[PDB]
């Protein structure tokens, strides 16, 4: 019925791979996400891990559209930076994603919760941020190079596949480009619900939004991981963030930032969208950080 394009082929929902419901197994609940309860999950000795996103049985015709509209995005990438969608069970209700469990959680929760602190001081060093960071640009340059523009690039939208050492991390959420995608605006959302705080002014002045919309996206990510985790811009509201980056104001190096890498979120927040770097730019400065031993050796901040 909907139909779907992503890189000049078109879908529908008969391309999604539909897996048997008795084949499904919930195990916990993780949460809730924009519009339905997040469950850990098993398909069918050695079954194969997911999170199911599960759609309300009580919810309207967009709704229903909205989650088809999910499951087709996701399902037509093909990345490793990109979570996996393993199938769908749109034929019993309520309706299940199955998509890649990421163990480590989300993102953002993860810079909260594994800064380093007296109890645990060397929980996180440069060289993880950094490998998060160049995880998420490999992403962004696959987005970029099939011309799909994601919009709401952040640390909440982003996942990792566990906690520990070996950690890769994922764009995980698609769901204001879903809501793009159905209408061309922000229908479901408001004003009140875009990510203002991610958005460069050509976004939410004049509505025009290009590849070089998730590289300024990309910048404040990179703040939010480099401050392991903080809110940008962080005393200010949606629409003092509005004024303050329309005038020229931009955000300060997080606390203990190397230079090289505060340099990399200052391109990617040049006001005009020429003077940014595209994501193959961006991940050549972010691996000669990796390389340099003053950035990799600055001990990060430790939280008390
Ligand atoms: C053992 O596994 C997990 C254990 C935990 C999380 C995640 C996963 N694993 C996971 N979560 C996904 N989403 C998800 C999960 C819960 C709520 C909302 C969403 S969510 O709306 O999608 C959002 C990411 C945009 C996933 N989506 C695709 C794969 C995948 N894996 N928790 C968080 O992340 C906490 N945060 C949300 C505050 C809580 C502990």
């Amino acid at each position: 019925n909907p139909n779907y394009c992503f890189a000049g082929k078109t879908s529908s929902i008969s391309d999604l791979k539909e897996v048997p419901r008795k084949n499904i197994t919930l195990i916990r609940g993780l949460g809730h996400g924009a519009f339905g309860e997040v469950y850990e999950g098993q398909v069918s000795p050695s079954p194969l891990q997911v999170a199911v996103k599960t759609l309300p049985e009580v919810c309207s015709e967009q709704d229903e559209l909205d989650f088809l509209m999910e499951a087709l995005i996701i399902s037509k990438f093909n990345h490793q930076n990109i979570v996996r969608c393993i199938g769908v069970s749109l034929q019993s209700l309520p309706r299940f994603i199955l998509l890649e469990l990421m163990a480590g959680g989300d993102l953002k929760s993860f810079l909260r919760e594994t800064r380093p602190r007296p109890s645990q001081p060397s929980s996180l060093a440069m060289l993880d941020l950094l490998h998060v960071a160049r995880d998420i640009a490999c992403g962004c340059q696959y987005l970029e190079e099939n011309h799909f523009i994601h919009r709401d690039i952040a640390a909440r939208n982003c996942l990792l596949t566990c906690p520990g050492p070996g950690r890769v991390a994922k764009i995980g959420d698609f769901g204001m480009a879903r809501d793009i995608y159905r209408a061309g605006y922000y229908r479901k959302g408001g004003c009140a619900m875009l990510p203002v705080k991610w958005m460069p002014p050509e976004a939410f002045m004049e509505g025009i939004f290009t590849s070089k919309t998730d590289t300024w996206s990309f910048g404040v990510l990179l703040w939010e991981i480099f401050s392991l985790g903080y809110m940008p811009y962080p005393s200010k509201s949606n629409q003092e963030v509005l004024e303050f980056v329309t005038s020229g104001g931009r955000m300060d190096p997080p606390k203990n930032c190397p230079g090289p890498v505060y340099r990399i979120m200052t391109q990617c927040w040049q006001h005009q969208p020429e003077d940014r770097p595209n994501f193959a730019i961006i991940l050549e400065r972010i691996e000669y950080c990796t390389q340099d031993p003053d950035v990799i050796n600055t001990a990060l901040p430790i939280e008390y």
